[PDB]
């Protein structure tokens, strides 16, 4: 029974998950990974010290190109220095930038929470797909 992708969690450090729950970062870079369906809710988890999911956001678009040309245009949004992206994608030609939707910041859900939901959760190194019973259990504990 395969996961739809409508519902994902993605790893942040702190400053950079929280600056997505804020709506000041709406851009987010990865390579050419595994892709969450378009409509999908991206739960944000944010590494140590924070160690939590700390809000989500949906989003408006997935789009993939040429490295040079995704910085030129979104490269504004994603609040992290050219340096940082020119580094992060070194050694390949294409990138992946999420255009992310209607962030919302909520209480944080603790590593020892999600736990409860998933037995073996461990922030994801790109994205994981949430089944419907830990989506269900993820939104129940909401604020
Ligand atoms: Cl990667
Ligand atoms: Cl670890």
């Amino acid at each position: 029974d395969i996961p739809d992708r409508k519902e994902a969690v993605i790893s942040l450090w702190p400053e950079f998950a929280k600056a997505i729950v804020s709506g000041k970062k709406t851009v987010e870079f990865r390579r050419r990974i595994p892709l969450p369906a378009l409509s999908a809710r991206i739960w944000i988890y944010a590494t140590r010290p924070v160690k939590s999911v700390i809000g989500f956001a949906y989003l408006e678009a997935i789009v993939q190109g040429d490295v040079n040309t995704l910085w030129s245009r979104y490269g504004r949004e994603a609040f992290l220095s050219e340096q940082q992206y020119r580094d992060y994608f070194e050694g390949t030609e294409k990138a992946t930038a999420f255009l992310l939707r209607d962030h919302q910041p909520i209480r944080p859900i603790n590593l020892d929470q999600l736990k409860e939901i998933r037995a073996n959760f461990q922030p994801p190194q790109s994205l994981t797909w949430l089944r419907k019973e830990e989506t269900q259990k993820l939104v129940s504990l909401t604020s």
